[PDB]
């Protein structure tokens, strides 16, 4: 810190939004242009705010339930242009020594690519061992959504209550993430292009009655809504658009 | 966070009231603006403050118990208007790892409807287990309001006192929630419209005696005092008026 | 919250006193007017402060023991006037997971009625057991005020000292509560009445010695020294009178 | 609170001193005013900071052992005067769930009389449990001041070291409390009087020897070296005068 | 603590980026100055955010597994220049008594070089023993990467899930460390140089089946992506441009 | 807590040192003055920081070990003067029940005398029990300064490590304590005098080889190295000097 | 704090560096002169910053292992000069009852000698037991760098890896301490010298071999490569030249 190293104190906005219907995945960005001209480059923080609904839906009617395996959100840009990607508040941090049920990873961010993976880490239901996005339990398969042990009603009805499950699976997950874009200032022309994906890595989960002690089977990333969204970031005017 | 990105740091109010005599629900909102020449557009903030009384009463002479299963508030709007919905604090925070008695949810918010279900999760009754909203037991059924085990007086007098139960069941739960909606600044037209379907998802607790041990039963959604009170937002005047 | 919403801005005073000799009812209403032109209303913060004396005493000698069952403050208001009860702290907060002795509840309120009940939710006597008011331990009835199990003097001189008991019951409880009232500013007539009833639920306790191993009973709600009061709110004069 | 009610804000000194020889206790007060056009009335603060030397002394040579049972500070005023006691900190607060060894209560304060008794709730001697002023060990009586169990010298020397005992007993307790008194400013007459009490309610613990296994005996509140000191505060001149 | 020393408290930016396609590690620095007539000289802060992808990737197809072991970002300057390294953070600090997975260290810093090592103190796999970077389980070898202690598919498929491992093994680790230098002001000559050797000392892990239980083998420092980068800090013009 | 009482808030320096060569006594005082147009009298602060050598040393070799039984500090003034002693930050605060090695005390401060007792409440030797200023371990005497169970060399060398023992013991202790003097401003006379004592109440601890294990004996308070310094304070010119 | 004494908190710069080759000690100082005429004298505070390398180096091939036994950095001035030593942030604080590995005590100080010894009070090797600077075991001797309880490779190769040992041993320790000096203002002559004697108390750890369990030995303070330094503190010009 500044005091820790004897440093004394060295050290215009807008709120875009959109939404996808067939997929069902909300979107938003909040940008800032504090206009201190004394800084080298224009700084822009892309708050990935939105709502990727849980889509915790029983599509198959045996009965299959589609659930969110990954709210992967990532910013990618073409090669020809001149800008670069610099920073991101959500960072893979040294896991010191709790096991949170969703692990906010950041894909290995190669220059011009920063991608978070809001993964479904080990989650506890009905007071037993937990299970993650790739939860595959030799007895209950993906043991995400078994309402009880000894159910008696219809299989399609006999799904873990969306209320009892982790609140992200039922409603969805709102990303609280940020990353930034930078380059030298004095270049003649400034513009980039982005490719957002809000990949709700959909995960088909066929729940079926096999015999006596219930059993689960799951298929990883069986579907997906790589709802590839493109934003149009207008850096000169200090506005962000699509 | 803000320091983690090494940024220097840089990125009119009123009130309302109304009550329902039949259903007994108090409703309020509060707003605030800034005249920020740097910010893009106008922002209005909706606080859901109010009092959805539990009406924890023995209406029917087991007892039928009109208790609030899940107060729910939804700020829903017609499609035709040009508005859009942005932020919904509180969000479903990553279930991080505590079992709160009312686990608030942000039901899967489409771009147009965002609605919490501040549901009734576990409640400890007379030094025993969780007993969530849909708490339902083979023998004792739901277990919200079991005054005691070995009662001896009239059953109508044998219902858990509101004082000992969760303080929300007795006297309701004041919603402490908020959200905001957005739109471009340079649009000619302004008008919007709200729904605010205040809900009190009533539910029943029937303690029926077997002659060997008490039981319970739950008639979920036996009523719903969903006193839908659509609100009116007066945006240009920088006022909110019902 | 406000940062989670990304906004940086959060979205004339006095005092009074009065006493009652018969029942010792002190009242204090330190108040505030914000002289804010950005606000379209007036606030009257009601510091619910006073001396609701414990009156822990052996009123009659066996010897009956009067003590505070439930301190309450009900800021009741006449209906004809146009005022309305907007907000209030404390609130019935979501139970989370501690069992405090005095459970500050907010009785089922309405536009006109807001009632706290500062109920007695337990105490430990001689380092054994959480004994509350609604606690009826037929072996000891309400276990509030027994100094020791094996007394040997006159019964009247064997009741729990005002010191060892929970300091609230005997020395008295001081309320720390508030509730706000609001109404539109453009009202033609500026005046509304009020009726705040300070009410302590004194509880009879005919503590008597039963000759085998001490056994008590607790007759609830014998005496209730309900004390009213009025404050005239002169909004036109920007003051509150009486 | 204030923010919880959705509001931002809205709401000349002296250092007296005095002491007494025979009783041996130190005394002092502090105050402060304000000048607000917005506020109505006038406020004042009285802090009872001082030093009441516990007199942990072997008064008689068994050897009679004087010690401070009940430190107290109590402010009382004549009736005919027009003033009233408004506020006071600390307050008898709600027990939650620790047993502090020197408890502080606020005896039932009439509008005129307010008093604390900073009670000796316990102390641990050689790590064998808690014992208050009204401690009565059936074998060690009030077992505040036994140095050990197996002494061998003159009994006048086998008394607890002030060092090991609670730091208040050895050298007294300094009150850190305060009260408040208020009145309307537009009064023709502006005078009152006070009666402080620094009643170091001592307690004879004449500690003898019973010749089988040391046995302790106490006589509660034998004397009181209650200075009963009477103060007079120079209210009118915006000062306090000795 | 300035208060502990008894004294009342008392006492231009930019950014860059560059990427390597073969090795693939992002780089970054951020600086600050004050025009302080109280400080004798200027200061720099060299933040080393960057990003070093882990390359937790199967190199040999048994099947080899390249992965990052220690991100030893170090900074060093030519001897001839008048520069000398003054301060740095983090500092090797006293370890009280937690074993954080990555034990960041500052290599023995001579006055010319200050080099941090981001080693893996220990990582936890499938809820059993911890496993350091230079961990060597004589049977399970290094233990950073084992999808299961009992697998059945192709060996290349049976390597630890990158998501399950520490979020720094799979997606790499971006250091948050910094250091500074401080040169006299009166000097006639004002330039220096730097060499920053970003490091990814990629270590191998091999699970070679022994026919009785899985057995692991590792080759310390089998490679290194010593990007061996070389920066050119433009000290003179109150920038860091290159 | 003035905020707890509903009010907003509870609304020339130097230094000296002089050394005692024989006793190794380092002594300091710090002061602060303010010209407040609101306070009634004058203010000053006396902070006895100083520093007291340990004197862990074999002055004579059982073997004598003159360790600091009691760092003590006590300002004292002549009787005739008009001054009085009022305030002091360190206090015999309620031991809110946890056994510090040095429990600092404030000896019963008369109006004239305020005296602290920085005493040895305990410390641990080779991972065993606590032992205080009067640690009278009938086995090891003062169990403070005893090396080990079975030292075999010349026991003039077998003495507890001055490093392992509590750091206050060998390397000395520095008081961090303060007190204050108060008087009216209207008096014609402006004088005061002091009588400091820094009695590092020395001790003697001497192990004793009785038969097989070790036995100890300590001649408490054998030397009181009373560095009885007679400080002088020049109040009128707002300076302390002597 | 100041509030407890009832007070409203009424209480040119530069930097250096240098280094040595053979022993490898990096030394410097940060200082601040407050430009306030208010303080009686000139304020100068010395921070002992720098890195005294570990020299955790196997010089001889057991293995003679010279390690930092204590970074006993001192500070002393010529007697003839007139200045005095007063204050220092890191004290031998009351060890206020956890035992850390390094304890940075402050030697018994004087008006001329004030020196810490950052000793190796403890450390944990491979999770079997504690081991200190005086770590000696009749078998394992010291246990700073016993890599294992058994190794099959060459002893010069068999010695704890620097990474696993406490980060201070391998790389080195950087003092973060400070110290103060004092002298009156009115003095005619205005200069003084200083003798900063940095230090690295080297110490040897050797692992002897008994052929059943390895043995260890330690040679105390074989080297004390006590580098020296005599800062030329130019107080008047407000610079610590060198």
């Amino acid at each position: 810190a500044d005091s820790d190293i004897n440093i004394k104190t060295g050290t215009k906005t807008g709120d875009l939004v959109t939404y996808d219907k067939e997929n069902g995945m909300h979107k938003k960005v909040f940008y800032s242009f504090i206009d201190d001209k004394n800084h080298n480059k224009k700084l822009l923080v892309i708050r990935t705010k939105g709502t990727i609904a849980g889509q915790y839906r029983v599509y198959s009617e045996k009965s299959g339930l589609a659930w969110p395996s990954a709210f992967k959100v990532q910013l990618q840009l073409p090669d020809n242009e001149v800008a670069q990607i610099s920073d991101y508040y959500p960072r893979n941090s040294i896991d010191t020594k709790v096991q949170p049920d969703f692990k906010t990873i950041l894909e290995s961010p190669t220059d011009k690519k920063v991608g978070w993976k809001v993964i479904f880490n080990n989650m506890v239901n009905q007071n037993w061992g937990p299970y993650d996005r790739d939860s595959w339990n030799p007895v209950y398969g993906n043991q995400l959504f078994m309402k009880t042990r000894n159910g008696s009603m219809k299989a399609a009805d006999n799904f873990l209550d969306p209320n009892k499950a982790s609140s992200l699976l039922s409603s969805g997950f709102s990303p609280d993430f940020a990353t930034v874009i930078t380059m030298d200032r004095k270049a003649s022309k400034q513009q980039t292009n982005i490719d957002v994906i809000y990949e709700r890595v959909r995960d088909d989960y066929q729940l079926h009655w096999t015999s006596t002690n219930w059993k689960g089977t799951n298929t990883k990333d069986k579907w997906t809504d790589r709802s590839s969204e493109r934003y149009k970031i207008d850096w000169e005017k200090e506005e962000m658009t699509n």
